[PDB]
């Protein structure tokens, strides 16, 4: 399934739970599923950005 973005629940879970769009977490888990580390990287990448 290329032409569908996958979403595992870890990181569905917590992307809900942060409020972050899962699609804009490109994800490159097994089956294009956004992986949890993937989300929390990126989740981080923009509180780590200050200015």
């Amino acid at each position: 399934g290329s032409r569908e973005v996958a979403a595992m629940p870890a990181a569905r879970r917590l992307a809900k739970e942060l409020g972050i769009d899962a699609s804009k977490v490109k994800g490159t888990g097994p089956g294009g599923v956004i992986t949890v580390e993937d989300v929390k990287r990126w989740a981080e990448e923009t509180a780590k950005a200050t200015a």
